[PDB]
């Protein structure tokens, strides 16, 4: 378990050392929301966790940034698109009605504006150089370039107060690890609807906002890491799984195999492993070595096996066919397969 430790120092510095970069972000950030509040469309207009303007997909790159820009929907109304359990119609004083395409809340009427007010923030910017780009992925809607190396990745997301949508019921299973009150406090928070297709005006939900209050508590005892005896390698563990996918997305870049795959699937393959090894003990900090390979063979059966079910949603397979083919498949589980038998080339 030394090489990994190693890894995860190297981490560490990049981290902690002193980095312009998300200053640059907040200005850009700030300059929209005071942009986007004007319109009567975009005035409920929030970051989703305001004071720390990022999320950082990547852990080998800290120039690549990403915001999400949440819109108070209230008296929401859904409707389950095509049994998906993941996307939904949205339906529903007139506030949105201009994205209304009849009872239902056209999402590409919504992106097309939000990509358009950005557009006319961008050039009245005097301080640092933003370039846009129109590439097409649903979203992330709008990917701004700050400078030449910082780019941020804007979502927009819809919040809804109300309970948790049915398809959720048997998600979060954090009751054995966390446990039930927990479970029953978490559910009480809200929930978001991103815009994005399952081939239609549909959006998928979104519960990225609970890590956070998952990750800063997260052992089974309410004092894991808080004392010298109690000290855990789940974070670590997260840490080198989100850099082990994305050396690996690095070294074959010139190909495509590895486009569809994500920090996203990893982090719910993580939380899978969790809720598998509940106990604090099954993450002892001198065991970072075993853990980790805990975290790699789960994530290895679900390759395999076709299955990485959504952590809120059990019915939605981030792994299906019909989402990534099994050609893609095959390939990250010989690479990675390549990587425990020769000592992670990839993090040296
Ligand atoms: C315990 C736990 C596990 C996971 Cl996987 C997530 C989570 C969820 C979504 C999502 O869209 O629903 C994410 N989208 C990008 N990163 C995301 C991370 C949140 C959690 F609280
Ligand atoms: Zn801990």
């Amino acid at each position: 378990a030394s090489k990994l430790r190693a890894v995860l120092e190297k981490l560490k510095l990049s981290r902690d050392d002193i980095s312009t970069a998300a200053g640059m972000v907040k200005g850009v950030v700030d300059h929209l929301l005071l942009r986007l509040k004007c319109d009567s469309a975009f005035r409920g207009v929030g970051l989703l966790n305001t004071g720390s303007y990022y999320e950082h997909v990547k852990i080998s790159a800290p120039n690549e940034f990403d915001v999400m820009f949440k819109l108070e929907v209230p008296r929401i109304q859904l409707e389950e698109y095509s049994n998906t359990r993941a996307y939904y119609f949205v339906k529903f004083e007139n506030p949105l009605s201009q994205f209304l395409e009849g009872e239902i809340l056209s999402a590409s009427k919504m992106l097309s504006k939000f990509r358009k007010i950005i557009k006319e923030e961008i050039n009245d910017i005097k301080d640092t150089d933003v370039i846009m780009k129109r590439k097409r992925g649903g979203s992330p809607a709008v990917t701004l370039l700050i400078s030449e190396k910082i780019s941020v990745d804007i979502t927009l997301a819809l919040e809804s107060k109300s309970s948790w949508p049915a398809s959720t019921q048997e998600g979060l299973r954090i009751q054995n690890w966390l446990s039930a009150k927990v479970r029953k406090q978490l559910r009480l928070k809200p929930f978001y609807l991103v815009p994005k297709h399952a081939k239609e005006e549909t959006w998928r939900l979104s519960f990225s906002h609970i890590e956070k209050e998952i990750l800063n508590n997260h052992g089974k005892s309410k004092t894991c890491c808080e004392n010298k005896e109690e000290k855990c390698c789940r974070k670590d563990c997260l840490k080198l799984m989100k850099y082990l996918l994305e050396q690996l997305k690095e070294r074959f870049k010139d190909k495509k195999h590895l486009d569809k795959f994500s920090s996203y699937h990893v982090k719910t393959a993580f939380f899978h492993v969790c809720t598998q090894n509940p106990q604090d003990s099954q993450w002892d900090r001198k065991d970072l070595g075993l853990c980790f390979d805990n975290c790699v063979t789960y994530f290895l059966q679900c390759l395999r096996t076709e299955k990485l079910e959504n952590y809120f949603i059990p019915e939605f397979n981030l792994f299906s066919s019909n989402l990534i083919d099994k050609r893609s498949k095959e390939f990250l589980t010989k690479q990675i397969e390549y990587e425990r038998n020769n000592e992670f080339p990839v993090f040296d």
